[PDB]
RNA sequence: AAAAA
RNA sequence: AAAAA
């Protein structure tokens, strides 16, 4: 009448963990990224982004004094108004880097939660800065510096590592919430490089042994996840950049150099080629002043003593007609503008509010790219054209990517091993691409591989 | 009454130079190149190249068995039949380097000038073996080896000097062709490159000498006029693709590397790289034996010694069998095959006619990018999609141009200070994102800028 | 921006 | 793929 047909052996299951990954901001476009991971009833918020061209398209606003609530309906900032409704209080408000798209939204959302808000410390000084020039909300949660390498604990069954990674800013971290049930990493702007002009290679080994110890899911950017290959390194921009500047056989024509005030390694690269061209380095701009000054002051970079660096308006203007009755040929600028920003040094050389004067043969270089938003590119558009009609010669996109492209995040799947993915900081064009590269990974959609839209939560009952 | 007054110009003088430009292929498309001086009635051309895709859109065509008639009408190869209304005798056909847009159609054309031809050592090299290739016409002309830095007398009036560049092959000059009136200098086909990986910096010095001398008319490519900058030098494909082969912490997987055969100094850096990650550099492919062979026994590359190299088809694929059962992890093929061509190695791996196998995880690296015209892009599609469905890992375009950018146009202008211009190398598009550039330089179209199409004389005067 | 065999 | 002042 009867048979054996099986013998299975049953796990044991000593630790039971709810996690819930929320999508907050940042999963249905670029911008504006914040994301909060529950262990059980805990919550850590990461990141507080802004999403700068949906304040482009309006022409009043100040964001300094717009309230909350007028922000996120123009979106603009993470609609953290769901947070009423996920089942948790938040213990901390973590931030990853410096910029804007991860601390933005910092001074509207972060003094409606008791947390304090940790980050590198380079990440605090900017989270400072960016807190001290909002004035509608009275914001100052304690402020917390965590350097890579380092663990926090919050709870007594959670911790929170710093993970050391490159990018286009200094002092990014992985974060690694640590749970009874494993960890959750969160890997949002990062860029895997191996000879990086400042700071140290990504942490590969820590990556393998988080991968053998268990993660449970693994939130990471799909920004590049659809350009083939894997992301040049910072040296390329570098060596490409110094061949612009010193390989030439116009040496003594004026020149001006461009990029973000915050890629502290490209300034320090131009600052370096500046002492070989014969040339004082002079940075000009307020957030040139801001952003390099504080690299500095916290020992990210050193500065030869020839460097000048102003950042107020008279100063600036000051330093031009100095350089211009001195001989450009004597000076490397290094200014704010590369967007063409209003205000921006670049922008007022360019429409002629200066004592600097471009002539015929002026090479401007661009150490950036042009972002692709139709605000951005018509400031650019408009710059690049005032320089042009005064004889300049444009360098542009002498740069490389400050994100992971398709076999990185390849190589970062092989390394942590996660349980389960989620694409985040993106559109959801960006996740299909990093979709199916998990699908060849290994993944499959609505099992270990997720796809979130904004206030969706995803619930792991760990065993 | 009214009165005014003039000096009337005295009729004496205080021998005259006739220049004609002739363009017969390359100006109206991107290959096919071929360009004829007239000095007075003697008449020097310069380069007698093949457009591939003319012949890609026609199937089962052995173009070695064609005659040249038949190619024209196909275009092809370029239209010389103009050349029966051309007032003057060919002395002597110059080639600046070995692609086959610049030498492809030799052995259909040369043999009806009774005129050597004239290049560089390994361009003669690998113009016989173009010859020799031929099959429908016997050919002939004495093939003269001229070295970058030597001068060589054509004709009582007219001596011919080759100035050392950089570019995508090994031994490309440019052409300076002396008059009694002054030098006509023809540049296709060339990139300033300071770092150069093989060979010399472009010779600067002697560019400006031969502008102070007098340089009646320029002659160059506008292949990359329209890129903004200046060209990254070959060091930067260099250092992408050591990072991509050694900066990797999957190393034990397989790893197969294309590119182009005739790219001898992008060869050398992947055969170098080999002997860094501990594995045997093995050339795959006839025209790797070929272009690679050519290059070392004329002293142009030195090659470890545990290279292996096959150019046969049996040799091919006993060696993949013996790469597959020793462990693709000990060896870094290096292999024809990167535009897709059928019969290529990497397209017969692709197609599974090869004991070698794709495996999942296995990278391959594209050191070239996709050549942009239809067809190309047809076969690439082909390759990469048969290798991704095999488990493949694409890394594309770890490559940088061969071609000067509109900043190389640039100084070259400022250098050779040429009274006339005239782009050459590629479609009108391109002319005029030339011209542009030498309208800011100060040349004027119609007057000092000429753009000339297929077929047309220009007649250049002493004033 | 050039082939491949 | 990020601002500027
Ligand atoms: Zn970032
Ligand atoms: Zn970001
Ligand atoms: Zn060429
Ligand atoms: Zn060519």
């Amino acid at each position: 009448h009867h048979h054996s047909s099986g013998l299975v052996p049953r796990g044991s299951h000593m630790a039971s963990t709810e996690i819930g990954i929320i999508a907050v901001g940042g999963y249905n476009e670029m911008g504006r990224n914040m994301t909060a991971i529950r262990v059980n009833e805990d919550i850590i918020i990461i990141d507080m982004g802004i999403r700068l061209d949906r304040v482009q398209i309006h022409e009043d606003v100040d964001t300094d004094r717009m309230h909350s609530l007028e922000l996120i309906e123009m979106g603009a900032i993470p609609d953290d108004t769901i947070m009423n409704e996920v089942n948790g209080n938040v213990r901390a408000i973590v931030c990853t880097h410096g910029h804007l798209d991860h601390i933005g939204a910092i001074p509207k959302l972060a003094h409606r939660y008791a947390a304090p808000i940790i980050a590198t410390p380079y990440t605090t000084a900017l989270i400072k800065h960016q807190i001290d020039s909002e004035r509608k909300f009275g914001v100052k949660n304690n402020i917390v510096a965590l350097k890579a390498g380092e663990t926090l604990e919050i709870t007594k069954d959670i911790t929170i590592e710093f993970i050391n990674t490159q990018h286009s800013i200094i002092d990014t971290v992985f974060v690694a919430i640590h749970t009874p049930s494993g960890a959750v990493v969160y890997a949002c702007d990062f860029k895997f490089d191996r000879t990086p002009t400042l700071g140290e290679v990504p942490d590969f080994d820590r990556l393998k042994e988080l991968g053998k110890e268990g993660v449970i899911a693994l939130i990471t950017e799909s920004t590049n996840a659809g350009r083939n290959g894997k992301t040049p390194s910072e040296l390329i921009a570098h060596m490409m950049l110094k061949d612009v500047l010193l390989g030439t056989e116009e040496s003594a024509v004026g020149m001006i150099v461009t990029t973000f005030a915050a890629h502290i390694a490209r300034v320090n690269s131009i600052v370096q080629f500046a002492q070989e061209m014969g040339r004082i380095p002079v940075l000009l701009g307020r957030s040139m002043e801001r952003y390099v000054g504080t690299a500095y002051q916290l020992g990210y970079i050193d500065l030869p003593e020839n460097v000048e660096i102003y950042g107020s308006r008279r100063d600036i203007d000051n330093a031009l007609k100095k350089i211009m009755e001195a001989g450009k040929d004597k000076y490397l600028p290094v200014m704010t503008g590369h967007q063409g920003e209003p205000g921006a040094v670049l922008g007022r050389i360019a429409n002629g509010e200066t004592p600097f004067k471009v002539e015929t043969g002026d090479r401007i270089i661009f150490s950036a790219n042009v972002i692709p938003n139709p605000m951005t590119q018509a400031n650019r558009y408009a710059l690049e054209t005032k320089l042009k009609m005064k004889g300049a010669r444009i360098y542009d996109n002498v740069h490389v990517s400050g994100h992971a492209y398709r076999e990185d995040h390849w190589e970062l799947l092989r390394m942590l091993k996660p349980e389960h993915v989620i694409p985040a900081h993106g559109t959801i064009q960006m996740h299909s691409e990093y979709i199916q590269m998990a699908e060849d990974a290994g993944y499959s959609l609505g099992d270990t591989l997720h796809l979130l839209r904004n206030g969706e939560e995803l619930y792991i009952e760990e065993d």
